[PDB]
């Protein structure tokens, strides 16, 4: 009865955990358009919640059957709970950890000299893991005074509590607060003007590409030029007071001009009758914005900031179904008068582990790349 629930539950619950996520994973591995600095992180979460469906839930599913009896070693159990603590943990601090990316990536305006991320982020996911796994490497040790599976140590699940959950939520909470406002400051007013600019741009670069002939070419370079131009006046508001002689100005600028520069060059290419040359300097120029100009025009356009949008539907769905666990959890730790009724214990811990199941389909509604490359599984 309670027990048939259970399996039936655990058992879609787990299928439904490995199906999703191996799913996101395989993306950002097939996909081009995924692998990006935050679907990092967002592999990372991934791999969480696959290691959970792997190691944990096949035995709390077992143990709900036995009705929360715990019929196994005491020292697997103790393995069971530092592997629950630390993947808990591990979902938390990597959603910490793309807030304090993103805020940096916002905050922090870099330009590198050779190709290729720092794979900082891998770094820092690295950081994540070993994080989580020094909050969970005491319950190794055995923490316990029985037949049940259960954190007892009253001391570490408010520790854990604290550290895995109630601190880094508002901190995580500030910082994506602080990232979404500080895009908002690189969003100029006339936005669609600097989207058509920018379509300009990309329309005539496919027009150069398959052009017949050499007039056609230097039209679509002109206009290149003019909308250049005209991108180049778009100025953000983070650089609005920013004085005609600032070394902030005199970068944004310089940008345009190493771009008009080499739309120049391909006129005179063109203008010659040089077709293949005119079409050679004109993709790399598809070269010189793909690092200088459209990483910063996606944010100007607001574009960098809709593409956050996924983040807090996240972020929120995980504080939906861990709060209540957390606030179960170091109430009976604080106060072991405070009676929490068993089946209540038992709803939020599923509660808990069914956001596992959650990330892949907020990811496929949510975002456009992931929405894109799910819609055309239609092969
Ligand atoms: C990140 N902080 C914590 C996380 C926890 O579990 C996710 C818990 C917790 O009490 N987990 C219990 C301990 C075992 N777990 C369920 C389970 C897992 C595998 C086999 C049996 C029972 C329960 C949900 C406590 C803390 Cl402080
Ligand atoms: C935006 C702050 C966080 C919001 C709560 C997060 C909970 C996410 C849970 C997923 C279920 C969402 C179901 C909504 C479907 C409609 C979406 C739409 O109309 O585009
Ligand atoms: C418990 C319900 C959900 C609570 C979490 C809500 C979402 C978490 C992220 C909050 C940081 C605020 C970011 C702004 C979100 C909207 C984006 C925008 O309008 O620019
Ligand atoms: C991200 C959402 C944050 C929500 C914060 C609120 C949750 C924390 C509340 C739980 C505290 C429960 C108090 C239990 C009584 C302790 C009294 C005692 O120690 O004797
Ligand atoms: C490639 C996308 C990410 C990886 C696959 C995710 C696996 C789970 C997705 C299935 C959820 C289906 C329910 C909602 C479908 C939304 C599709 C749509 O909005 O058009
Ligand atoms: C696909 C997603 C599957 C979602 C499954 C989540 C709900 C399972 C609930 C299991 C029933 C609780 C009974 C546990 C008990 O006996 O104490
Ligand atoms: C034990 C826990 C194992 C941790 C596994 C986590 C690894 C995630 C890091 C890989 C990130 C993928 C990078 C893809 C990309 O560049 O977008
Ligand atoms: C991502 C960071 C989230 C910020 C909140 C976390 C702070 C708790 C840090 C973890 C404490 C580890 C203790 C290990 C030890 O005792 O050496
Ligand atoms: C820890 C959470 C995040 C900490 C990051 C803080 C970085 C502060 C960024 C400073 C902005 C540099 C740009 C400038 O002032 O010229
Ligand atoms: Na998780």
């Amino acid at each position: 009865g309670q027990g048939a629930a259970a399996l039936v539950g655990g058992v879609l619950l787990i299928g439904a955990v490995l199906a999703g996520n191996s799913l996101v994973c395989v993306s950002v591995a097939t996909e081009r358009a995924l692998q990006t600095p935050t679907n990092s992180f967002i592999v990372s979460l991934a791999a969480a919640d696959l290691l959970l469906a792997l190691l944990v839930l096949p035995l709390f599913v077992y143990s709900e059957v036995q009705g929360g009896a715990w019929l196994l070693s005491p020292r697997l159990c103790d393995a069971l709970m530092a592997m629950d603590v630390m993947l808990c943990t591990a979902s938390i601090f990597n959603l910490c950890a793309i807030s304090v990316d993103r805020f940096v990536a916002v905050a922090v305006p870099l330009r590198y000299n050779r190709q290729g991320g720092s794979r900082r982020q891998l770094l820092l996911i690295g950081a994540t893991w070993l994080l989580s796994a020094a909050v969970a490497a005491p319950v190794l040790c055995g923490l316990n005074d029985p037949a049940v599976c259960r954190l007892e140590d009253r001391d570490y699940v408010v520790y854990s509590s604290v550290c895995s959950f109630f601190l880094p939520c508002p901190l995580m909470l500030l910082l994506y607060w602080a990232t979404f406002r500080g895009l908002q400051r690189w969003e100029v007013a006339r936005r669609a003007d600097l989207e058509d600019n920018w379509e300009t741009l990309n329309d005539n670069l496919k027009v150069i590409e398959k052009a017949d002939n050499a007039a056609q070419v230097k039209d679509a370079l002109t206009k290149m030029r003019a909308a250049a131009l005209d991108a180049q006046k778009a100025t953000p508001p983070k650089l609005e007071d920013k004085s005609p002689d600032s070394p902030e100005m005199k970068d944004f600028r310089h940008g345009f001009d190493i771009l008009v520069g080499q739309i120049d060059d391909a006129l005179k290419l063109a203008n010659e009758g040089k077709v293949k040359e005119a079409q050679a300097a004109a993709e790399q120029l598809k070269t010189t914005r793909n690092a200088y100009i459209q990483k910063y025009l996606a944010k100007i356009t607001g574009r960098e900031r809709k593409a956050m949008r996924v983040l807090p539907v996240v972020v929120g769905a995980f504080l939906l179904c861990w709060t209540p666990f957390f606030v179960v959890h170091i109430t009976q730790a604080l106060c072991p008068a405070c009676s929490v009724p068993p089946r209540l214990v038992s709803a939020v811990t599923w509660l808990g582990y069914v956001n596992s199941a959650l990330n892949p389909v907020i990811y496929t509604v949510f975002n456009a790349e992931f929405r894109n490359v799910f819609r055309k599984a239609l092969r």
